């Protein structure tokens, strides 16, 4: 319910930090997994989130798995990033004052 | 399209992208590779590589936002040719 | 050189080239964004982020292959200027 | 000795993958780390050198980190990874074959 896998290269960056910020209002935490060239955007949308105030980090795993891969005829082998979030204690008050609604 | 590589699966290795670059210049004799976004280093790096080591030129890099239905992204555009190496390294391989 | 943001340090988070890119917009109206290889990516980013949240508009965006004393490495350089939006955009944060 | 730091945006790929390769020659090991935008090369490093037989991982490490930041007048926070690769079981008869020298 809470998980946000990057693989769209359609979609702008604030689309993953928007759905993740909804997740958390949702669920308190949030998790999101890319692999290869898409770990850059998990790692930005996590810099982003902890950078402002957002968000916790409680676990970030890093690992090679093999990919079922048809033309290649084996496995190919890719970098995957798995990341939880918790929301922060200042979450509530942030995601108020970014509509001038903070009391 | 049949000279075309779009870079949009983030389960390919670097080297797919590389390698199936190589073997459309052996072909066509030249390649565009297409890219949106955070693809774009992807593209970047492969055409780097296909420079670097002897393998291409390019004739034509064009960047651009395009509308996606609408959000912006940045899209990337490249066109390279055979180098004067090219037959020569691919028959060294 | 006043009002070009050259992203080459891994240390900064994102927002502190987008910031800048706001800021340079308010004195100089426009601003260029260059950067190389690994780089671009975040040149794409800061673009689109300004595009979709309408701050500005492209005016020019080039990417070309340069020499480093050589090793070769692409280079992106864009120029964004204000959008009509921007002036109360800034005042509204 | 046998660490990479990815941070000079300057420099080809090819680059820290050759680095990586003498560094296992001459270590058996080699450690790569980097930050943020970087993060996405050290990523790529690794699947070259696993996918194309020279290299088994032996620790990813990704974390965030607190960066002495001035100009903000208090810490950043950035995503750093840390990964240690070890000579696979077939490195050198593929370095040697790189150049025809298999025997
Ligand atoms: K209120
Ligand atoms: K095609
Ligand atoms: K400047
Ligand atoms: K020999």
């Amino acid at each position: 319910k809470n998980r946000i896998q990057v693989s769209n290269t359609k979609k702008p960056l604030f689309f993953y930090v928007n759905l993740a910020k909804r997740y958390m209002q949702q669920y308190n935490d949030v998790e999101l997994s890319a692999l290869g060239m898409a770990i850059a955007t998990v790692v930005t949308v996590t810099e982003i989130l902890k950078n402002n105030g957002f968000a916790v980090e409680k676990k970030i795993m890093t690992s090679i798995v093999d990919i079922k891969d048809d033309a290649r005829g084996r496995p190919v082998q890719k970098a995957k990033i798995e990341i939880t979030l918790v929301k922060s204690e200042k979450f509530d008050e942030l995601m108020a004052a970014a509509n001038e609604e903070k009391e």
